[PDB]
């Protein structure tokens, strides 16, 4: 009923969207969501910051340029709302557009649906939209993993796989028996002690094995101040890839992978 929470990069904005939707790639600065099972339309949002009047200026610009736009109120937002019909591959669609903003931030939201389809979900998302005020601190929180962190999870895992192949001539399944292969590459000196991102990749990969082997381990995005990272949630606690290896390496302590993996599970 509440849906899934999304917090944007830099935590410029947050919103809730239907649980049956998933996030997909839309390019730089834009975010796309839709139901990949039974499609109900493509929701997009993008935000932009500019001068002190940028948000209200964006609303008025849309009303001026688009004679078919009218001003509607959705939650706290005054929106310049319009729609247009188009045809692609022989099929007719309607594109809904809402331009809104406040202070120095503007939003463009759209929803593309088969002709006749309801736009109500999109309006419901926009009613949940909030622009965070800089100087308000927002407590750390876990949200459904964003596509940005999904990419980081896969890139870290892929790097470890490649490293194990190159250094050890071994394959990698993402199973408990692979933990020793991670230890072998560490013990071989392959990872520079200064390269934080490689130690993060190690920790991400240990967390991937946890998700594969231990029921109830789930990837999330942690938004903690300016820190936006992939983490696991398990038994009411967070397991942070950064604390698997990097926190220790940074402190000059040994990285014992088998121990870190077990400690994630039993918290001792």
């Amino acid at each position: 009923m509440q849906g899934k929470k999304f917090i944007s990069p830099g935590a410029w904005f947050s919103m809730n969207y239907p649980s049956d939707w998933n996030e997909f790639e839309d390019g730089e600065g834009s975010f796309l969501f839709y139901n990949p099972d039974v499609w109900t339309g493509n929701f997009r949002i993008s935000a932009f910051k500019g001068n002190a009047s940028y948000g209200k200026d964006a609303i008025r610009q849309e009303l001026k340029e688009n004679d078919s736009a009218s001003l509607v109120k959705i939650g706290t937002w005054d929106c310049a709302y319009s729609k247009e019909m188009f045809q692609e591959e022989g099929t007719y669609y309607t594109s809904h557009l809402w331009i809104t903003g406040t202070g120095n931030i503007a939003f463009e939201c759209s929803f593309t649906v088969p002709k006749g389809g309801s736009a109500k979900e999109a309006e419901e998302v926009i009613a949940t939209l909030e622009a965070r005020k800089e100087g308000e601190k927002y407590p750390a929180e876990l949200i459904p993993v964003r596509l940005s962190e999904i990419y980081q999870i896969n890139e870290g895992y892929e790097w470890v796989v490649s490293t194990v192949k190159q250094e050890l001539k071994k394959d990698f399944q993402g199973v408990e028996e692979d933990l020793e292969k991670i230890q072998q590459v560490i013990d071989s000196g392959k990872i520079s002690p200064k390269k934080k991102d490689e130690w993060l990749a190690i920790g991400i990969t240990v967390c991937a094995i946890l998700t594969n082997e231990v029921e109830g381990m789930e990837w999330k995005t942690l938004i903690d101040g300016n820190r936006e990272v992939p983490v696991l949630e398990y038994q009411g606690r967070t397991i942070d890839p950064m604390k698997i290896a990097w926190s220790k390496v940074k402190a000059g302590q040994p990285c014992n992978i088998a121990e870190a993996y077990q400690s994630a599970i039993d918290h001792h």
